[PDB]
């Protein structure tokens, strides 16, 4: 498969997934168009009790209290629908092969949540997908749609 891209500021094309390897705690990835859609992956080790830790989202630092109780790495989506809005953890995957999924398709972005082996993909509605940028902060594959059932494997078994 293509890659790994190195981290690098990115606008992902349609019709093809992005397979984001993470390696550390902290921001995985900023997402939006600066209209209708802010996304940021916080990714969270094992055994982290609730507590307050600081992050860099949009160019701004940014509090969030995590808690991660489970054997494994919780990745957390922060979706904000307006520029004047504030966070809300809208989905979690919870997997130790430490990818996340992001998809470009039919007017939606498509994600992976849930828990590893039976993580499952959801969207999101955008009335300008075309205009998403996105800040990746780990090592990125790309898959098309055409071998979208490997995307699938990798993000439920490494
Ligand atoms: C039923 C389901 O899929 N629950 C998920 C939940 O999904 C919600 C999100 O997709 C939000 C996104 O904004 O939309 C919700 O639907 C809205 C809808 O968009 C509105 O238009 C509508 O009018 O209202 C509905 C509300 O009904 C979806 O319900 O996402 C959460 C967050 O990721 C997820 O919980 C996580 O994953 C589980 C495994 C666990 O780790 C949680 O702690 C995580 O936070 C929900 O999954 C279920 O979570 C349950 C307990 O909260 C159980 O654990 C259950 O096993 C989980 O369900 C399994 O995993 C799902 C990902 C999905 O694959 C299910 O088919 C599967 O049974």
């Amino acid at each position: 498969l293509d890659g790994p891209y190195q981290p690098t500021t990115f606008k992902p094309p349609n019709d093809y997934w992005l397979l984001i390897s993470s390696n550390t705690d902290g921001v995985v990835y900023e997402s939006t168009n600066n209209s209708d859609f802010w996304t940021a992956v916080i990714a969270v080790e094992p055994h982290v009790s609730q507590t307050n830790r600081q992050y860099v989202l949009f160019g701004e630092n940014k509090q969030f209290n995590v808690e991660n109780n489970s054997d494994k790495w919780k990745f957390f989506e922060m979706f904000k629908g307006s520029g004047q809005s504030d966070f809300s953890n809208r989905r979690t995957l919870t997997s130790n092969n430490r990818l996340v999924g992001m998809l470009k398709y039919g007017g939606r972005v498509w994600t992976f949540h849930g828990e590893t082996p039976r993580a499952t993909t959801d969207s999101s509605n955008t009335a300008d997908l075309n205009n998403i940028s996105i800040i990746i902060h780990s090592e990125f594959y790309i898959i098309p749609r055409s071998q979208e059932s490997k995307c699938n494997e990798y993000i439920n078994n490494g």
